[PDB]
């Protein structure tokens, strides 16, 4: 059975989060399930989206990587099963929620969810995100085939972006565990950077400026972003997912 | 072969502890999946646990153990009782009553006292029962080890009392991720007039965003809510009447 | 086969970056089993996660892998450490001292750093050396990768130091129940020796909780052996405002 | 000389416990009139009462006391409050809000605390302060005693909270009129036919419609009310107060 | 100043009567009002007609009956003065309430209420009762000559009868207090009666019998009555007004 | 001039019959003042009434009469009785003891039974003399008719029995507060049978809804629920049992 990795807005604090695994784990025994994350925040489709992008590259290709973030739930709003050009398969409601992780890893095939034996008989309107995406999930971890799923469609629905321009770009999140400070610029669009978020020293990591001192730098994903070493910048300038401009 | 675990507690994630129940059913049963319910049940609400724990008997497969501790009473006179319900399943908690709502839903078909040492962590600390004794017989009923070696039969449970709806009800819980509102009154007891109009919907999006709503949850009981907000924060509303 | 992995990191749960670590761990090793101990450490904070990873080779199996990771020095000259303890159990951890109070509870039986590139996520990200390193090397070993694979040997993994209790006893607040509010100090009960007069009132010394009223204070012998205090279905630390590092004293 | 009394209370009528409250008046303001505004209060209920006593300034003289009192914190730190407003009427009631809607109708010129011994009945038993300090003060008021031998002065009496009417127009059925079943709203009428939920042809009074047949009207007060014409609407539709959304 | 008798079907449960009494105490300073009753069943203009019979007997010369069962308010139905031959005043929509009072009694006089000098200025139609009835009754009271009032009509509006045949009647009112029942038939129409409601001991009084036993007598307005001794004939025989009676 | 009237009876408010009996009043006595105490006495119930007469002479000045009738006994051999207090009150009521606790209260000074026709209303209605004889003589009284004009001295009003307490009354029907017959003073919390009820000065020392037990306002043990009908609760009704432990 394929690895599921699981997203959620819906949390951790009660036992929704655990009846999906259930379910899940009913109908494919011994499947494992890798939690991403239930922290998004509730209804925040492009967080989330953004959670979700280097998602594929981190897992292997017999998986699942089952995301809900559905306050369309029991709507018109269907849930879409993908293909990558990974092999990697993907289940989450068609309201854009997998557009990085889609623009990270392609799209090979993509169908609408409909046929009632890969959902969850009595599909409760206001948790579609178990009866259906949880459980499509399940089934095709199991090795059920995606054509099975319902009708072929042509493109997911997709968020729109509004890139960097040359720069400026934004803060597009923020390291909550540690207050850092990331932009949608990327590094490449490139030692010290004159930066309205002053000079940072470009750096690394953090631990090349003294304790508290500012740095910026290419975080993981490569794209500019800028840190106090042993400190939260969020927290010292108040900035929140914002301007940014690299003079 | 071994059964799936489901774990819920009032312990938390914020620390080692949780982890150190996993590691111990490990030790116990090999190869044991530990699927986490919640540990964010509030200290010492029991309750709000058997609440939790109504529906996870449903979600979950026949070969399970179900292993939930909320357990202000560790280390006295209050035992663990251990349970095997109509569906087949494993149910491992103090006897408190915590299992009651789940029980209720499953069935009593053969109950415990958890009592024999084998079947616990040797040096149990009275402090965390929830651990040495609760976790440790979860494993080994996971593991195999037959209800009937753990202790002796006792008729029943102990059980929750219930304040029923009469419409007059409460609002039993708080969808805490959302604000969405819960109550007691199930809908097979259009609009609504209510205190807690109110539009009635099949899902959220039936309605204007911030607008009110009223709807059956996925566990068939009247909630309100509103539609991408906070229903809880606009109101300030558990444990707090439908006009016909 | 495989190892169990035991994670343990200051990074969180709000997130996707310990998911990916764990779909990485999956990607090296099919089919291993990861068990969080706990990714709400405080951020940079090497103390609380010694302490925190304590008791975890003493219940985790032998077969086992514990990946820890805090790590303000990632991308720096601060190597990871990978430990065999007297278990037998595996170690993975920046060399910061996060794995001292483990090392002190199970042993030292080998330590080599972390140098090998196959161990490794071939690209390591300076920021995240958790992830490329820590996480990589472990779940290469709970693959079956042999240790001395990973490079060379390093006499002592670097130690946190240690301020014990002293006997006038005078100890501190190590760490508090966050859930419950229960404080904990670096007394062993067993230096003691029924009340106690303390400094943190009389405080009746109990088996549990429940042997005092509701609301009541109680001292007790924590899971570890060590002297706490605490309130009866109550929060301590929000009685009395203590936070950890706080002075105790045990008047004899 | 003496004021007319004018009586509201929760009490009732069927025993001796109003009368006891009037012989104490008449004890004390010899030759006193007290006309009866009604003592059917519901138990504890300050809200209705204040709805009750809104048009009582409106339509008694100024030389006129209307002593009222809802009184669930008798014999508690809740104290009782004497008004003098804006027509020179003088009002006593309980320091909870009971006034509410009858000073916001006539005025706040005056208002004092109750503490003054003199105006009370001497022993004042806690349980029956109605009697011992609101209608006692009552009638010594009503006698020409002084209002600042009362007690202290006080900026503002207690007040109700309202939930006024919103222009989408959603408000509340305020009160029935239970001898005949009409139904009152909060909506003024200021605020043809009319598409509401509780079409109601708008009518000047109830004989205008068919017997049985439903209407819309501005009651005496000028809220939008809707009735059966010879019937009971609270009856037919099942609606108690509190429960009105008006199309437009 | 006249002493005014009050009747409606309004009720004693709220505001408005008193805010009437209020009213009435503002166009006559001084003035007693005699509550009659104010349950008079809503819309029953019969029921407040029978009730009304007595009143001019027992009511001083100097007095104002006012009167009001108004389902007819704010229409075309005037309010009618009436003078009688006790000299007595009487104030009643003109739709036949006054009828029992006036045969008892007799019409010397009676104008239509249109003057607005005798009117509460704003007359809401919905509560004319209160603005027209009460004000002209306060008005008369206060010694405002009749024939200002408005202009003569010859008879005031009457209620029809049927009445007993020879012997045949109805239950005509029940005691609702005791349970007592009273027929159309007077008694001098008529010891023991055989009657349909039976052997009835023909009594003086109540207790002439047995506790719980059945009585048949001459009520205090002289028509024959049927009770049972310390219990409710109405509640054993389940009987209701209008019922036959029939007397072998 | 005119002494106050104040005016009890079982015959209601329903209809015109009090309204009647006032109107008769004022006929006999111009500019009399008449204060209901209240006509909603259950039908026949002299026990109830006179419970209900017991503190109307202190809550009432001197120069009053106090009409009262519960009179199942009318048109009988049983008389109506006038009476003078201690207060200076005068009483009028039906000899069947009604007026007993009231009596108890203020003292019999003087009583005459009601016997003279120029105090009664000519016809006595035997069915009515509540209206015919009660009320018109408190009214002929209230006037200024001399005591001794309305016939002939009697020893004692005809008096009610009482059951005293040993070492439920009433019930407040607005309210459903309980009251006994055990004086307080015949006494912090009570072992009491009606449970450990609260010792309280008034209502609202307990929560909403939460059981009580305090002296009324004439110092008689009670219970109660803080806003909340005890009646409704504990379903007692009058003359049931209570002990204080
Ligand atoms: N009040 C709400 C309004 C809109 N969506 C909600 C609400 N509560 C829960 N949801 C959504 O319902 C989904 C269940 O499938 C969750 O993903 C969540 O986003
Ligand atoms: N201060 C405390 C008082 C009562 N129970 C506690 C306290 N601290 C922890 N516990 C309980 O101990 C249990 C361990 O088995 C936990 O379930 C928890 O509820
Ligand atoms: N602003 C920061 C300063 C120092 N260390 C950081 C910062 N942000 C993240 N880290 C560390 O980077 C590590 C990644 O390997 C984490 O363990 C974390 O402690
Ligand atoms: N059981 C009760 C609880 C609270 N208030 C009461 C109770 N019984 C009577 N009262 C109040 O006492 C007041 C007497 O002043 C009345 O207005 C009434 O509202
Ligand atoms: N719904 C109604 C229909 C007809 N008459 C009414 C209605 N409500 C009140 N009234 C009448 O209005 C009169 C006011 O003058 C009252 O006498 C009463 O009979
Ligand atoms: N059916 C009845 C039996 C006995 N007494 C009655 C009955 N009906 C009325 N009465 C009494 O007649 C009295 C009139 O004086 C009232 O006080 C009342 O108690």
């Amino acid at each position: 059975p394929r690895v599921v990795a699981f997203l959620s807005d819906v949390g951790t604090h009660d036992e929704a989060t655990g009846l999906c695994k259930g379910l899940m784990s009913r109908i494919c025994p011994g499947v494992t399930i890798i939690d991403i994350t239930h922290q998004v925040p509730a209804f925040d489709v492009v967080e989330g989206a953004l959670m979700l992008e280097d998602v594929p590259e981190f897992f292997p290709e017999h998986t699942v990587i089952c995301a809900y973030v559905y306050p369309e739930t029991g709507s018109g709003t269907p849930t879409v099963a993908v293909r990558n050009d990974k092999g990697q398969l993907l289940v989450a409601p068609d309201n854009g929620l997998l557009t990085r992780a889609l623009d990270a890893s392609g799209v090979a095939e993509a169908r609408l969810v409909t046929n009632p034996a890969v959902m969850n008989h009595p599909p409760t309107p206001t948790w579609y995100g178990r009866d259906v995406v949880a459980a499509c999930a399940a089934h095709l971890a199991a090795g059920t085939p995606l054509a099975d799923v319902g009708p072929v469609v042509d493109d997911p629905v997709r968020l729109p972006d509004v890139p960097f321009t040359r720069l400026v770009g934004r803060v597009a999140r923020i390291d909550r565990a540690f207050g850092n400070v990331w932009t949608n610029i990327p590094s490449a669009a490139l030692v010290t950077l004159d930066a309205t978020v002053a000079r940072w020293p470009w750096c690394t990591t953090f631990s090349q400026v003294a304790t508290t001192g500012r740095l910026a730098y290419a975080n993981s994903r490569g794209r500019l972003s800028f840190a106090l070493n042993r400190g939260s910048l969020v927290a010292e300038l108040g900035v929140a997912p914002a301007p940014v401009e690299v003079h």
